[PDB]
């Protein structure tokens, strides 16, 4: 008889939920309504059949607190965890104005209604509870509908976020007014109310934020332990509510709301495979919670609530339903002028959807169950549940069912022409693909006898949506609209390969859409700047905090110990330990208002004072008279002044603050660096986004500029577009380069994070390629792919700021120098560093090439015959003037203060002729040039296919230069030779004796290349072999 009878009810409710969700899958009525009917049926039979009553009693009569403690954390957290937080923040003010202030008016008006209309003679407190529970909305259905039909970019999240905040605040108001109705306290002190307000409203979010930032800290330090990650998430979610609500008397719901939002924002710290599990897991838990609440409501509403329902109650139900409907619309319209100025605004049709889509749900019902249990035999409990359930039913029966048609009437359900065209094209391409497979299968000997009628009928994919200037402007608009489409595609292809973060993709696509809507409007670079524009607050904080710990002024073993890190670390650790005595002794004294402990801990304070005294002794003997120079030491001398002056002695009570203050304050020296790190983190986030948007736009323009050549007919239009794109690209590449100069360390951090991530991604691909070809066992491959996963998670713990390498390091890591230590020594011992001021010219067109240059600082603009570009740290200039002894091809101007490593041409010839091993210096230098020339050519040839610039760069990377001497002629293999690029010199076609210009992609029709040994120019050829 000790079996947990709650098991059958919980499991049975799951089966009934499955049945309802299955049968009413295509019908309009939401399944939750069916669950309520089933619960009512269970209730009526339970009144007659005692056996079932014994199986429903333990859940139907659930204690009220346990209801809140278990279900609300799931419902609230799941709602928060499922939000599109980025869009939520971009409209946070718009949500808050409507969610918080709108809630107050909506509930109070409802409370006034409930006091005046209803004959229950409720007072204001009960009426406010009524209004609070009536203002909680669960639009899960409406947001789901909008996600498919469109306008989900803003509206779906506004209603979802508004519902989240409204539910969060409703529980707060309900918690406040419940205590004044069922647990009244007479004290009613005016001052305490302010304190009480701060705890529920202000402390809650802070508690949630603290727990969230602790949680994500550990989650980022867990590798390959998915179970631990999931368990940590669960325990953090449940302890946040429990500790906050019970131990701290702090608003649990708000703490969980912040915790859910913060964790959702920090999803990168969760392993990708655990993230997808958690989303489905929390969804499942919320689904279970919803079903239980509806079934419980159905059971109890029939058992003890409908027994005491009068005729007028039904009348008031309809009136109340109408009132809450008009009240929501009035509130939305009343704030409409404000919402127009703050955020995205509200169109009249969008407002109607918000007004009509305000469905009530479980959160409202759960609170009603609490009143029913708490009210006991009072009619308040029954009529609270009656109206809550009734309004829930009506909103589910009417609002939830007609919203689909209303969205059509307002014309919001219409699918745009581009979507229809894309879907039709996709369906047709899939349809064609199946036909190709069908022909292939019919030729198979094994499968030749299959029933093809059934196969074709059962695998069909169906479309679910089924020269005059006056004339000249039409051509312009078509090109503009078509180019904007190519840009949108270009961003998407980048996202698939991981070159672009999702936020940058969304920003770029949104900007493209905004441009398309307006007439004669292209994507505005001056509008893109809002991404990589670092607001001054964070740089100011960084500089100010760095100033506070500028130890440059401070800059026989006592001196050595004074400057050893272990000394400071140990003493700071002692001080943080010394917090415990400080709290303990004074807490004991407060409790005392025995003395044995007090006397004992006063001695320990002397011990800690002695520790600090020996610290000071070491510091002074290390630095001598110059110890007092630093303000920090002055404070640490003042603390020991207090020690000496007050160790001897309101004589007792005055000592606590003196002991506390200085000791607890002198920890800030160890805190300031952490705040510097945090501020770097904030700058690192914004800067990282800036590079993505800027880099994405630059690559998008570069790619599209070679697709628009074939797409637009009118030449004058072609010139027009290629000019705007060039201006925008130069603007971005210049502005983006400057950010590096402003924040060198953070820029290096960002650039290293991308570099590693790109390496690991392609490292992951080869494993799949090896596994895909079967060359590696599945278990062995999975073992390797784990190491990649942990490495990519260690990436997100990398320091936000990395000190930039000194110039000597740059020489080591150059492509055509890395690896050969002897060569690096030769160059490093001959390269001379130079400095330049703003606007100074390093080189000029036609001027004789004197020596190479490597940029170690600053930014330089290039102007050559017209092509213009900007180059920055790490780039090399002067390579094609040394490799071929020819005048310079471009002018170089220093857009800012610049430093360069100058290697004289005379050195290069010596370096070239000295290092002649297989990885020849001249070979590598030419290879670097060749890839830079080849990429534009191959991109131009192959841009109209699915080839992104990264792939072409990788494709060329596999190539190599041909010696061209041991084989004076190059013969064009097709099987193992994919493409051939000429980089220098000229070649003669054997079958035509035609000459081909130096920078050209050898056409496939050429079968053999014949070369010459004239000393004027050594021809150079680049070849990339096939798989
Ligand atoms: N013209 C041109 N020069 C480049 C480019 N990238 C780097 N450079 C350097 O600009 C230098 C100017 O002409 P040089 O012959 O001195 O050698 C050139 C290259 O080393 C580029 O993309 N185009």
């Amino acid at each position: 008889a000790h079996a947990p009878k709650v098991i059958v009810f919980i499991s049975g409710s799951c089966l009934f939920g499955a049945i309802s969700r299955s049968l009413f899958k295509k019908l309009p009525i939401p399944y939750t309504v069916v669950l309520l009917i089933l619960g009512a049926i269970l209730g009526v039979v339970a009144s007659n059949v005692p056996l079932v009553e014994e199986h429903t009693r333990d859940v139907a009569h659930m204690d009220p607190h346990v209801l809140l403690q278990i279900f609300l954390p799931v419902l609230i957290f799941e709602s928060a965890f499922a939000m599109d937080v980025h869009t939520f923040m971009r409209s946070f003010s718009q949500v808050c104005i409507l969610a918080l202030f709108g809630l107050v008016v909506a509930s109070v008006l409802t409370a006034v209604l409930a006091m005046n209309l209803f004959n229950y003679n409720w007072n204001f407190s009960e009426a406010m509870m009524f209004g609070a529970i009536m203002s909680a909305t669960d639009p899960v259905a409406v947001v789901a509908l909008l996600k498919d039909l469109g306008a989900s970019k803003q509206l779906g999240t506004i209603i979802e976020g508004e519902s989240l905040l409204n539910d969060g605040c409703a529980i707060v108001i309900f918690n406040v007014f419940m205590k004044m109705v069922f647990f009244p306290q007479l004290t009613s002190t005016v001052g305490q109310n302010v304190l009480y307000f701060l705890q529920v409203a202000v402390a809650g979010p802070l508690w949630g934020y603290a727990v969230a930032k602790v949680t994500v800290f550990f989650l980022s330090h867990i590798f390959n332990d998915a179970l631990v990650e999931i368990t940590i998430t669960l325990a953090a979610t449940y302890l946040t509510y429990y500790i906050g609500d019970i131990w701290l008397e702090v608003s649990g719901v708000l703490a969980v709301v912040v915790l859910g939002l913060i964790v959702n924002a920090e999803k990168t710290s969760i392993s990708p495979e655990v993230e997808v599990f958690l989303h489905r897991f929390w969804e499942m838990l919320a689904y279970l919670a919803n079903t239980l609440i509806f079934m419980m409501v159905g059971v109890v509403v029939t058992q003890k609530a409908l027994v005491a329902v009068d005729k007028m109650d039904w009348f008031y139900l309809i009136i109340l339903y109408l009132a809450i409907t008009i009240i929501r619309g009035m509130v939305i319209s009343l704030f409409s002028p404000i919402l127009s100025r703050i955020g995205y605004g509200l169109t009249w049709r969008n407002a109607v959807i918000m007004t009509w889509g305000g469905l009530r749900g479980a959160v409202g019902l759960a609170l009603a169950l609490v009143v029913e249990n708490l009210a006991g035999n009072d009619v308040i409990g029954s009529k609270f549940l009656f109206h809550t359930a009734g309004i829930v039913v009506l909103t589910l029966v009417i609002n939830a069912t007609t919203i689909q048609t209303l969205l059509r009437i307002l014309g919001m359900s219409d699918i745009s022409i581009p979507k229809r065209l894309a879907m039709a094209g996709a369906v047709r391409r899939i349809h064609e693909g199946q036909n190709r497979t069908l022909n292939m299968l019919k030729s198979d000997r094994f499968l030749a006898d299959a029933d093809w009628d059934i196969a074709t009928a059962a695998c069909e994919i169906s479309d679910p949506y089924s020269p005059s200037p006056r004339e000249f402007a039409d051509m312009m608009e078509e090109a503009r609209l078509r180019m904007l489409k190519a840009e949108k595609i270009s961003y998407w292809k980048q996202f698939e390969h991981g070159m672009l973060a999702r936020e940058a993709l969304r920003l770029l696509v949104q900007h493209a859409e905004v441009a398309a809507d307006e007439k004669d409007q292209f994507i505005l670079v001056d509008d893109l700047k809002k991404s990589w524009q670092i607001k001054g607050i964070y740089p100011w904080l960084k500089r100010k905090l760095e100033d506070l710990i500028s130890e440059k002024k401070i800059a026989k073993l006592m001196y050595k110990i004074c400057h050893h890190m272990a000394f400071e670390v140990t003493i700071n650790i002692a001080i943080v330990l010394n917090i415990v005595p400080i709290i303990m002794e004074f807490v004991v004294q407060d409790k005392m208002a025995l003395q044995k402990i007090e006397d004992a801990l006063r001695i320990s304070n002397y011990v800690f004072f002695v520790i600090y005294a020996i610290e000071a002794i070491v510091k002074i003997l290390g630095l001598g008279r110059h110890y007092i120079v630093s303000h920090w030491n002055k404070f640490d001398a003042f603390i020991l002044v207090v020690a000496l002056v007050d160790i001897i002695i309101i004589k007792v009570v005055k000592l606590f603050r003196l002991l506390r203050g200085l000791r607890m304050l002198r920890l800030t020296k160890a805190l300031i660096p952490k705040l510097i790190l945090v501020v770097n983190g904030k700058i690192n986030n914004q800067l990282s986004l800036g590079y993505d948007v800027g880099k994405g736009y630059i690559i998008g323009e570069e790619e599209v500029g070679k697709i628009i050549d074939r797409m637009v007919d009118n030449k004058k239009i072609l010139r027009e577009l290629k000019h705007i794109s060039e201006t925008g690209r130069l603007q971005v590449v210049k502005e983006l380069g400057l950010l590096q100069r402003e924040h060198p360390g953070i820029a290096v951090s960002v650039k290293t994070r991308q570099a590693i991530r790109t390496i690991l991604n392609h490292s992951r691909e080869t494993i799949h390629e090896l596994q895909g070809a079967g060359l590696l066992d599945e278990m062995e491959a999975h073992k390797l792919e784990l190491t990649v996963e942990i490495k990519m998670k260690r990436l997100m713990n990398a320091p936000s700021s990395i000190p930039p390498p000194p110039p000597e390091n740059l020489l080591k890591n150059v492509s055509w120098l890395a690896g050969d230590m002897k060569l690096i020594d030769f160059i490093k011992a001959r390269a001379s560093l130079l400095h330049f001021d703003y606007g100074e010219v390093i080189v000029r067109e036609g001027d004789e090439s004197d020596g190479l240059f490597l940029i170690v600082s600053g930014l330089v603009k290039l102007y050559g015959k017209v092509f213009e570009d900007y180059l920055t740290v790490g780039n090399v200039i002067g390579e094609m003037g040394v490799l071929t002894k020819k005048p310079r091809n471009a002018t170089v101007t220093c857009e800012t203060t610049v430093q360069v490593y100058f290697i004289t041409a005379e050195d290069m010839n010596i370096a070239i002729d000295t290092f002649t091993l297989y990885p020849s210096l001249e070979y590598r230098l030419w290879r670097v040039v060749a890839i830079r020339i080849a990429t534009p050519l191959i991109m131009e040839q192959m841009a109209f296919q699915g080839w992104t610039q990264e792939k072409v760069k990788l494709h060329l990377e596999r190539g190599y230069l041909v010696d061209l001497a041991e084989s004076h002629f190059q013969f064009n293999i097709d099987a193992t030779l994919e493409d051939v690029i000429l980089i220098n010199g000229t070649a003669y076609n054997a079958h035509t004796r035609e000459e081909i210009r130096s920078p050209c992609l050898i056409s496939r029709t050429v079968h053999k290349l014949t070369f010459q040994y004239t000393a004027t120019e050594e021809p150079r050829l680049f070849v990339v072999r096939n798989a």
